[PDB]
C-alpha cells in the first residue's frame, strides 16, 4: 500500500565505460525484462517507478519518465527532476548539463534540452492560453551560490510566507525556444568541470536550471498558475583513492561529498516522516533549494545514476538504497493558483 504522491524514482544505468573495460570489470548488475527491478551482485533486488538499463536511449528515458512530469507544470504544479549518483555514473550526461549548440540534433541530447523542446511544442497547441517563461541557472560550487548566467554574493533569504529567496540572482526571461535553450548553452559554458581519474569532465559544482512558467486563459489575464520546474544535475560522491584528487581538486570533492551526506540525511528524514519529525534541510544550501522538492510542493523525479561495473559495487549499492529511500518521501504538490 502506497498512500499520497511520493517522490518516482527511475534507476538509469550506463554502459560500462572505458575506464571500466581497462581495468577488467564485469558487470555486476542484471535486469527482469519489462519489470522495474534491477539485481545486484547477482544476489540483492531492487524495485523503482523505471529501471532503464544500459541500452536505454535518451528518447526513452525522457519520454518513459520526463515528458509526463513536464506535462503536469501545465495543471499549474511545481515539478523537479534530479541526477544523482557516483562520479562518473551519467548525471550530467543524462540531463545535458553539459549540453551545447554543437549537439543540437544530435540524438545524445538529455533532459533539459528535450523539456525545453516539449515545452515550446506544448505552448504552441494551447492557443487558447498566454505564457511567461523565465529562466535562471546557478550552481552550488564549495558552499557558495554562483550565478551560471553572470559571465556580488548570492544569499538565501526565507520568507517568512512560504519559500526559500534566492537574493541577487539573475533571470532571463525567454521568448522561444532559440533563446531558451541558449541560457541552458550559456551556463554550462560558465558551469565549474574538472578532471579527475573518475571522469574526465566532472561536474565541480551541483546545477540547478529553474525555469519559472505563468499560464493565463487569454479571456482572462487576472487569474493565473505561477510555478516552477527546477532541473538538478547534482555533482557525485568521489573517493580520492579513484579520482588521485589534490589540492584544489581534492577540496572540490570535500565540500561535494558533505553536501551529498546532508542530502542524504534530508532523504532518510523524509522517509518516516511523521508529526514531530526533524528534517535537516538547513544543513546545506543544496538541500534548502531542494526543500519543496523532498518533501513539499512538487512532482519530483529522482533519477538515479549507476555504473554496471563491479569495482563500483559499494557506490553502487549506495546509490540503489538512497533512491529506494527516496521513493517513501511524500510530496504535497497543489495547483499554484495567483489571482491579481
Ligand atoms: N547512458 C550513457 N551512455 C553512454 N555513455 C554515458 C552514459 N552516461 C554517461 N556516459 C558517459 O560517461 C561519462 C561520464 O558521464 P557524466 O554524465 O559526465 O558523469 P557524472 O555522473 O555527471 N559525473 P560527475 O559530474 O563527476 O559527478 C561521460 O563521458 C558520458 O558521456
Ligand atoms: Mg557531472
Amino acid at each position: 500500500e502506497v498512500k499520497g504522491i511520493p517522490v518516482r524514482v527511475a534507476l538509469r544505468c550506463r554502459p560500462l565505460v572505458s575506464k571500466e573495460i581497462k581495468e577488467g570489470c564485469q558487470t555486476c548488475l542484471s535486469f527482469v525484462p519489462g519489470e522495474p527491478q534491477v539485481v545486484v551482485g547477482n544476489d540483492k533486488s531492487f524495485t523503482y517507478d523505471f529501471v532503464f538499463d544500459p541500452s536505454t536511449e535518451q528518447e526513452e528515458v525522457f519520454n518513459t519518465a520526463v515528458a509526463p512530469l513536464i506535462k503536469g507544470v501545465f495543471k499549474g504544479y511545481n515539478a523537479t527532476v534530479l541526477a544523482y549518483g557516483q562520479t562518473g555514473s551519467g548525471k550530467t550526461y543524462s540531463m545535458g548539463g553539459a549540453y551545447t549548440a554543437e549537439q543540437e540534433h544530435d540524438s545524445a541530447i538529455g533532459v533539459i534540452p528535450r523539456v525545453i523542446q516539449l515545452l515550446f511544442k506544448e505552448i504552441n497547441k494551447k492557443s487558447d492560453f498566454e505564457f511567461t517563461l523565465k529562466v535562471s541557472y546557478l550552481e552550488i560550487y564549495n558552499e557558495e551560490i554562483l550565478d551560471l548566467l553572470c559571465s556580488t554574493q548570492i544569499n538565501i533569504r526565507e520568507d517568512p510566507k512560504e519559500g526559500i529567496k534566492i537574493v541577487g540572482l539573475t533571470e532571463k526571461t525567454v521568448l522561444v525556444a532559440s533563446d531558451t535553450v541558449s541560457c541552458l548553452e550559456q551556463g554550462n559554458n560558465s558551469r565549474t568541470v574538472a578532471s579527475t581519474a573518475m571522469n574526465s569532465q566532472s561536474s565541480r559544482s551541483h546545477a540547478i536550471f529553474t525555469i519559472s512558467i505563468e499560464q493565463r486563459k487569454k479571456n482572462d489575464k487576472n487569474s493565473s498558475f505561477r510555478s516552477k520546474l527546477h532541473l538538478v544535475d547534482l555533482a557525485g560522491s568521489e573517493r580520492q583513492k579513484k579520482t588521485k584528487a589534490e589540492g584544489d581538486r581534492l577540496r572540490e570533492g570535500i565540500n561535494i561529498n558533505r553536501g551529498l551526506l546532508c542530502l542524504g540525511n534530508v532523504i532518510s528524514a523524509l522517509g518516516d516522516d511523521k508529526k514531530g519529525n526533524f528534517v535537516p534541510y538547513r544543513d546545506s544550501k543544496l538541500t534548502r533549494l531542494l526543500q519543496d522538492s523532498l518533501g513539499g510542493n512538487s512532482h519530483t523525479l529522482m533519477i538515479a545514476c549507476v555504473s554496471p561495473a563491479d569495482s563500483n559495487l559499494e557506490e553502487t549499492l549506495n546509490t540503489l538504497r538512497y533512491a529506494d529511500r527516496a521513493r517513501k518521501i511524500k510530496n504535497k504538490p497543489i495547483i499554484n493558483h495567483h489571482h491579481h
